[PDB]
């Protein structure tokens, strides 16, 4: 993790970048702001190319979608707390999601946008923008703190509070024991694995197949390859994430790097050609009257 490029907030006396996504343009980073405010960065001499006010709370998360047209947001404290917006010709809100605190695209197709709410997952169609699919099983609930929906690689499955749901037929499939207060779980970009914090788990027998001790309570992030995987632990203005990041083979979870960059993380993601990570790392202590935040860039 050779660091590569550094830079703050434009026109900010403390900087308020939260969460980051590379855009689809190469370069040029999406950043999301405690004002609530998306920008556009160059990552290497940190110019701001263009600013939005998407919500009037801060930015807790961003997905741009592959075809570079779409955004999904995701802020703290707002009506509506996510939203879907256009980034074709001008940048325009297209759907709101009133009480969901996090959204996803699906993932082959990127036609679908999967809420979390709470232990509930949404599913909306992007073009009408309509609740296909409420996934909520009071029964079968872990009740997960972080919890987030997420589709699988083959938009098919989804993984809600623990529990494998089948898109098609709207059922419950499994529901993983509970082993932690917090982390609800992601799939591998392999499609035969979920990863629920420190269990890694086969879909096709339900097996443990692994023990991660130093996935605990971290947030899991895969390169587009699929080859690597970073880890950010849940802190134990409150950052979400404490200093350290680490990461691990994505074949047979090996841990390959532990980095403690001693400021507390608001986020990480990685281009799409995996060159690169970018964090973005608090300069001050969560006593700080205002964050000041960096974006760090890493040669991987
Ligand atoms: N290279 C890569 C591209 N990049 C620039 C330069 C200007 C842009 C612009 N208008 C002037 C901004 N001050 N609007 C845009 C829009 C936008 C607006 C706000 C945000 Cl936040 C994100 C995107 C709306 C049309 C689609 C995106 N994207 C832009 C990208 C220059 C260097
Ligand atoms: O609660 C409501 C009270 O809020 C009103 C007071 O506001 C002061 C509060 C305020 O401004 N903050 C500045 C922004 N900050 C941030 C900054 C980044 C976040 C992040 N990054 C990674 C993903 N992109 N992920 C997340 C979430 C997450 C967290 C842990 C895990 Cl494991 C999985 C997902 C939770 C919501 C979306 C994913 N949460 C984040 C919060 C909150 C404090
Ligand atoms: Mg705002």
């Amino acid at each position: 993790f050779r660091p590569i490029s550094v830079f703050r907030e434009a026109n900010e006396d403390e900087s308020g970048f939260t969460c980051c996504a590379f855009s689809a343009r190469e370069r040029f980073l999406m950043l999301g702001t405690c004002t609530g405010q998306l920008k556009l960065y160059n990552v290497f001499s940190g110019q701001e190319e263009a600013s939005y006010n998407c919500h009037n709370s801060a930015i807790t998360h961003l997905e741009p979608s592959r075809d570079g047209s779409l955004l999904l947001t995701s802020a703290t404290w707002s009506q509506p707390l996510s939203a879907l917006w256009g980034m074709k010709s001008v940048f325009d809100m297209k759907h709101s999601f009133t009480e969901d605190h996090y959204v996803e695209f699906s993932k082959h197709s990127q036609d679908r946008v999967i809420g979390t709410k709470g232990d509930i997952a949404h599913i909306y169609d992007i073009q009408t923008g309509n609740k296909l699919l409420t996934l909520f099983n009071p029964d079968l609930a872990n009740n997960y703190k972080r919890n987030c929906a997420t589709f699988n690689p083959t938009d098919d499955l989804v993984l809600n509070d623990g529990v494998l749901w089948d898109v098609r037929s709207a059922l419950a499939i499994h529901k993983f024991d509970k082993f932690n207060m917090n982390i609800s779980g992601v799939f591998h970009p392999n499609g035969l694995e979920v990863i629920i914090n420190t269990e890694i788990w086969d879909l096709r027998t339900f097996h443990l197949l692994h023990t991660v001790p130093a996935l605990d309570q971290c947030r899991v992030v895969f390169n587009h390859t699929g080859t690597v995987m970073y880890g950010a632990m849940l802190q134990a203005m409150k950052s979400p994430f404490g200093s350290s990041f680490r990461t691990f083979n994505a074949t047979d979870y090996k841990p390959i790097a532990t980095i403690d960059v001693k400021r507390n993380i608001f986020d990480l993601c990685t281009d799409t050609k995996d060159c690169y990570l970018a964090v973005i790392e608090n300069q001050g202590s969560m006593d700080a009257l205002n964050m000041d935040t960096v974006c760090r860039l890493y040669e991987v």
